[PDB]
């Protein structure tokens, strides 16, 4: 493997996180406008399936520690919690939506995601994206999951983690999919043998699905679930941090 060899796959990532922040911007409008219009059970409706093209590219969002923390911090990220002026982003809106079941005083939490979304966009439309940064960032975001998110740590009043975890998962997922064919080459085993980890895990997600094809509320998850689901997130990044090795990209 050389670092051309890497170039077409990168410029296709940069393609795919473009478009996921096109969808953001679209889904982003949509949702604070509901916001700021008053109507909370559209609000509400529209929560999770806004925030997934935001998680889809999560590690990238994270180069911008302070658009990343304005965007989507918890609020346990600040002093005084909820209750913290400094408290903005999804997870502010999350907690007056489903907490508080109002949308008082959300108009300029609103503007100000609106803002920060929109200014996320123009800076990773100048990212130059190293390969290792994006499969080692994959890496680091799986053990993110298993590790620091699954007691339901990021969606603390709707419970929509799984949402979350399972755009998370789709972002990583599509990193191994761009690299595979560098990667079939020399270790198809290897290649195969993360497709069927990520298998086992979009298949742990399943056993959460509803009757309608939505998700459970993580509360839903007995601790012996969340235990079995970290473990197999574990073997993902395991995964992608030896596939980054196999990329040449520990020199």
């Amino acid at each position: 493997v050389a670092p051309l060899d890497l170039v077409q796959p990168i410029s296709d990532y940069k393609i795919y996180v473009s478009e996921n922040l096109q969808t953001l911007v679209r889904d982003t409008r949509e949702f604070t406008n509901a916001v700021k219009a008053g109507d909370v059970a559209k609000a509400k409706k529209l929560f999770a399936s806004t925030r997934m093209s935001y998680e889809r590219i999560e590690p990238i969002a994270e180069l911008f520690s302070d658009l990343d923390a304005s965007i989507d911090s918890r609020a346990d990220d600040h002093e005084k919690a909820e209750k913290d002026p400094a408290f903005f982003g999804f997870h502010r809106i999350e907690y007056g939506l489903f907490a508080q079941n109002s949308a008082k005083g959300l108009a300029p939490v609103a503007d100000k995601l609106m803002a920060d979304v929109l200014e996320l966009q123009k800076r990773i439309r100048g990212l130059t994206f190293p390969p290792e940064k994006v499969v080692g960032g994959a890496a680091v975001l799986m053990e993110e999951v298993a590790a620091t998110k699954i007691s339901g740590e990021e969606d603390r009043y709707s419970h929509t983690d799984l949402w979350d975890f399972q755009a998370n998962f789709e972002g990583a997922k599509k990193i191994v999919d761009l690299f595979r064919p560098l990667v079939v080459k020399d270790n198809r085993a290897f290649a195969d043998k993360v497709d069927a980890n990520f298998d086992t895990v979009f298949k742990t997600l399943a056993k959460y699905r509803t009757a309608d094809g939505g998700f459970e509320l993580y509360g839903k998850l007995s601790e012996r679930d969340r235990k079995v689901l970290a473990g197999r997130v574990n073997t993902l990044a395991e995964d992608l941090s030896k596939m980054r090795g196999l990329l040449g990209l520990d020199l």
